[PDB]
Order: structure tokens, then sequence, then C-alpha cells
């Protein structure tokens, strides 16, 4: 078979349902898809009712382009992708073992590791609420009338991360280690449209019913680590048996960084998740792919060996710029034309990887067997 990868996709029984929903509404001729879905599909061989579950799911996952931003570039009328496709992207995430170089400030704020550490990412997007077209599809599920439904909220943020909290659960136990995670204000930036001064308590809010809700499917999780950066009061609770701290590093001195072990734990006793706030239709690290070190899909992007994880190339950290850089080969020359997304171009690289869903009882398990099951 092919060779391993080193990012796995993941998502939930709902999205596989909703997967499941628009594969056969596909095959029936209900439904048209995108065009940039259309492209992936027409680069195989097989007809929709063909190919199985996972490789339609892989298709239109690897529909995804490299740079591009929900909040500003895409209609959401097939043109691009329609509302079933976004309602489906948005809740897949993809996770990826690490080398993380700096502890992930934005700008020059960064502090490089002396030694790089390892850990891993899981990129999840977050709530799309900000449009330069129509409305999305997470503003039609959240919103009542034009007001942010809490109750709503936490079960799409339900959907998206509980797959790789249960992922990282059981890799902490395999590892004989607890798991660190550390987490960004998902939702409240960039994606956070006209609800930018009142969606941050609500993503709190979920974060904490999601790991009330589920402490019992991880034992294993320990510390989690929210950092919204400015906008919450620090705070400290636990949950169970697991130390949720609220430490926003934009108003206090001397936090730990996204990319970095919090207190409290340590290489030898704890693996480092960092949580990404991703993007339905890019792949992971977005801005970055463009050579801009910006937001927090970016900023640990370019911080962490992720562009060599998803294009098997070896690039060259650059300590005085904080950021990744391409293979010395590809930059060399080049008319300095020569950012990352330059590099997938000229060699063909796609996005597609293996995926597994969750199942009802809380394991990770293939689309094909969860949907039978
Ligand atoms: N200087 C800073 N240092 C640290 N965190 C910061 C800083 N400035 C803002 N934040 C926090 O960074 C956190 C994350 O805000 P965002 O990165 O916009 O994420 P989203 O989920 O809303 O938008 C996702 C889109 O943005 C990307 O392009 C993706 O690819 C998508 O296209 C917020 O708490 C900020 O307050
Ligand atoms: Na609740």
């Amino acid at each position: 078979g092919p060779l391993g990868s080193a990012y796995q996709l993941l998502l939930s029984k709902e999205t596989l349902n909703k997967i499941l929903q628009y594969k056969q509404n596909l095959e029936k001729g209900l439904a048209t898809p995108g065009k940039f879905f259309l492209e992936e599909l027409s680069k195989q061989e097989k007809s929709i009712s063909e190919m199985d579950i996972t490789t339609f799911t892989q298709l239109l996952i690897q529909s995804k382009k490299p740079q591009v931003f929900a909040e500003s570039q895409v209609y959401h009328d097939g043109t691009d992708w329609t509302l079933e496709e976004e309602s489906i992207l948005g809740d897949v995430s993809v996770n990826m073992p690490v080398t993380m170089y700096n502890d992930g400030g934005h700008g020059s704020s960064f502090k490089n590791h002396p030694k790089p550490i390892s850990g891993y990412l899981a990129y999840v997007p977050g709530a799309l609420l900000a449009s330069g077209s129509g409305p999305t599809s997470d503003m039609k599920e959240v919103l009542d009338n034009g007001k942010l439904n809490q109750d709503k909220l936490n079960a799409l943020y339900e959907r998206r991360l509980l797959p790789q909290l249960i992922h990282f659960n059981e890799l902490a136990r395999q590892n004989e280690k607890q798991a660190a995670i550390t987490i960004p204000g998902i939702g409240t930036g960039c994606f956070s449209g006209a609800y930018y001064d009142v969606i941050k308590p609500y993503v709190r809010n979920a974060l904490i019913h999601i790991l009330e809700k589920h402490k019992d499917s991880l034992p294993y999780i320990d510390i989690i680590h929210y950092d919204p950066y400015m906008g919450d009061e620090p705070a400290e609770k636990k949950i169970g048996h697991m130390s949720f701290r609220v430490s926003p590093s934009g108003v206090v001195r001397g936090t730990t960084g996204q990319l970095d072990y919090p207190l409290g734990s340590n290489p030898d006793t704890h693996i480092l998740v960092s949580i990404v706030a991703w993007d339905h239709f890019s792949w992971p690290g977005n801005d970055y792919w463009g050579g801009a070190r910006q937001t927090d899909d970016g900023v640990k992007a370019a911080s962490t060996d992720t562009m060599g994880q998803v294009t098997g190339a070896t690039g060259v950290y650059d300590k005085k710029w904080g950021r990744y850089m391409p293979p010395e080969s590809f930059t060399k020359d080049a008319k300095g034309m020569s950012d990352w997304g330059d590099y997938v171009r000229e060699n063909g690289i796609v996005f597609n990887g293996p995926v597994l869903a969750l199942d009802k009882s809380g394991k990770l398990d293939t689309l094909e067997n969860v949907a039978s099951r």
C-alpha cells in the first residue's frame, strides 16, 4: 500500500452521517458537487457509487487549497464549494507529530527553543461566523435569528474537538504518559465577524462543557492550557481530574507559549499537543503557504515542521525569522518566488491522507466500519 502518512484526518460520527447523506444525494442525482470537489473527482477514474466512503471523503478533503481564507475568499455557492461541502469540511480535523522550533509567539515575540522540542498539532476549524459573501453553514447552525446559541455552539465544538481529544488520550496511554494540551481562542479572531466583541466567553464555555461532559473518556488528559490571548479572565479550575487554565498571554506577563510545556508538565511525564485554529478550505498552515507567518494557523505551521510533514520535503528552520523555510535547493535563486505554496505547485503535492471517524462507543475506526455498525 501507500507509504505511511505523517498526518491523520479525523471526524465525528455526526460528520460521517453528513458525508453518507451527501454521497447518497450525489448518487441519486439530488446534489451537484462544487466545482473544486468536481475537479478532484475528475483526476481519478471511479464514479461516486463505485468509490467507497473513505475515498469519497479523502477526495473532498483534497479539494482544499494550500492557502485560502474562509473569512473573505469563498462564495459558498458551488462555484467553489457548496454549503453541504462546507458543513463537512469544517468538521474535519488533522493531527501530526511535529518538531517545535519556538514557543509560538506571533510577530517577533517568539522565543526560540534552545533544543527544538517534540509534540503534536491538531488542526481544527473554528465556527465560521465571517464571510465576504453570503451566510455560512456555521452561521446557519449556531445563530438563531442572528443571536449566538451556546448549546448549538457547544455541539459544534464537541463534534470537531472530541475526536482529537480521544485520539490523544489513547496516544498518551500507549506512550505511558499524560497529555498536556494548549488551546488558542479558536474562532475568536478572523472567523468571528460581527461577533468579535461577544464570542470569547462562548468558546471558553464550549471547551468547559466538552471537558465536563466527556471527562470519563479522557483519563490520560491532565492539563488544558487555554490561551485566548486577550479578553478572558485568568483562572484555574479542576474539571474532574483535569487542570483547566485560562491564561491569556497578551495581558499576563510570563505565560508559557502554545508551543511549550505548560507549568506542571515536562517531556518525561507528558506528551505536548497544541490545537490549531484551522480553515474549512485550506491545508494546515494556510497563511504560511503564501509565506506569511500570521494567525494561529500560519504561526504554528511556520514554527514547526508542519510543512515538511505535509510535503515530505526537509525544510530548514530560520532562527532569525522564526520560520521553517523550504529546502535550500528550492530557495537558492528562484527569484524569491520560493515559498511553500510555490513548492507545492512545482512538485504537484496534494493534501490527502488516512481518515478515521469517532464511533458512538468512543473508538476511532474506519469510515467503512463506523458506517456499518
Ligand atoms: N499577537 C497575537 N499573539 C497571540 N495570539 C493572538 C495574537 N493576535 C490574535 N491572537 C489570538 O489568536 C486566536 C486565534 O485567532 P485567529 O488566528 O484569527 O483564528 P480564527 O479561528 O478566528 O480564524 C481562523 C482563520 O484564520 C487563519 O487564517 C486560519 O487559517 C483561518 O483562515 C484568537 O484568540 C486571537 O485573539
Ligand atoms: Na453545559
